[PDB]
């Protein structure tokens, strides 16, 4: 690796650690924003488009209900998400601008990305050509090189978590499963189609699970469907652990060779987890045309520019039932969320 890359990552780790050791807290409040529209929902949280009343800027506000977080055993995960997001800085990660809490909820206010989720675009077009998939994959490779150098495992790669910005580049969102891990970790988490075998088999696992998930993502982008597809999770898991994958005949030979090495069941043989680390991926023939520096600098013209009218346009996101943001008169779960 060239010294310029080594020095970049050394500085990145210094800057991350300073914010990690001393996290920001309580940098806005709810009544500074107007609520516009729900952009996504989950079992313990939602994301809403909001507008800051004084500046007029738009943001995406993630709202987590403290009592639901406790019931679903996500306390440590939500504390990880905020502490990591307030400490990272990289071109292809969503930017956390504010965070705060109140009697009922936790709030993470992120920059709004108007192009929508990669998932929508992939399903609308069918599949991406190899150059188009490779443009996105290169950004994920650089983002995982950055996160892993900070001892962070991401653990939620899937097309829904990759937002497309106004220049057609990726912003990775949802750090709800991200964790700082030196060595192994054990939690069962992630979406079924993207889980590495060692997660399914309840082993201690490491950053190699993110490189497996990259293989699933590249396959899905280039084929239009994931490699271990089946109707119910137990059937998906049986396919994941089996060591077999069928490739469409339209895949290039280089793409199939890269995917055999990312979708390697034995983690000790998986690309990204060998002696040369991420460089076995960056130097693979499928990436021969990739200018890694130009991608990082956002100098490549993107394959696809989302269609939207302005920073408040939500047309690339879909419609959800609109529910109130209720805040109890009494503090809930104060002790559990003291550090947030
Ligand atoms: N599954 C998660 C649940 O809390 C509901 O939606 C979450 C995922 N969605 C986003 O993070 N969306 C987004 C959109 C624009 C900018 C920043 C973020
Ligand atoms: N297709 C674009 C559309 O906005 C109109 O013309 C633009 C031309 N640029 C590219 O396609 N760039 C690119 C870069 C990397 C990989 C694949 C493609």
């Amino acid at each position: 690796e060239q010294e310029s890359v080594k020095e970049f990552l050394a500085k990145a780790k210094e800057e991350f650690l300073k914010k990690w050791e001393s996290p920001s807290q309580n940098t806005a409040q709810l009544d500074h924003f107007d609520r516009i529209k729900t952009l996504g929902t989950g079992s313990f949280g939602r994301v809403m488009l909001v507008k800051h009343k004084e500046t007029g800027n738009h943001y995406a506000m993630k709202i987590l209900d403290k009592q639901k977080v406790v019931k679903l055993k996500q306390i440590e995960h939500t504390l990880n998400e905020k502490r990591i997001l307030q400490a990272v800085n990289f071109p292809f990660l969503v930017k956390l601008e504010f965070s705060f809490k109140d009697n009922s909820n936790l709030y993470m206010v992120m920059e709004y990305v108007p192009g929508g989720e990669m998932f929508s675009h992939l399903r609308r077009i069918g599949r991406f050509s190899e150059p188009h998939a490779r443009f996105y994959a290169a950004q994920i490779v650089l983002t995982f090189e950055y996160l892993h150098s900070l001892d962070l495992i991401y653990r939620d790669l899937k097309p829904e978590n990759l937002l497309i910005d106004q220049q057609g580049y990726i912003q990775v969102t949802d750090f709800g499963f991200a964790k700082r891990v030196k060595g192994r970790t054990w939690t069962l988490c992630g979406t079924p189609e993207y889980l590495a075998p060692e997660i399914i088999l309840s082993k201690g696992y490491n950053k190699a699970v993110d490189w497996w998930a990259l293989g699933v993502l590249i396959y899905e982008m280039a084929a239009g469907y994931p490699p271990f597809f089946a109707d119910q999770p137990i059937q998906i898991y049986e396919k994941i652990v089996s060591g077999k994958v069928r490739f469409p005949s339209h895949f290039s030979s280089d793409l199939k060779d890269l995917l055999r090495n990312l979708l390697q069941v034995d983690l000790t043989k998986r690309f990204g987890n060998l002696k040369n680390g991420v460089n076995d991926i960056k130097n693979h023939k499928w990436f021969a045309t990739t200018d890694w520096i130009a991608i990082y600098q956002r100098k490549v013209e993107a394959p696809f520019i989302p269609k939207f009218k302005g920073p408040g346009d939500t047309s690339n996101f879909d419609d959800y039932e609109e529910e109130e943001i209720r805040v109890s008169i009494n503090e809930k779960c104060g002790k559990e969320f003291t550090e947030f």
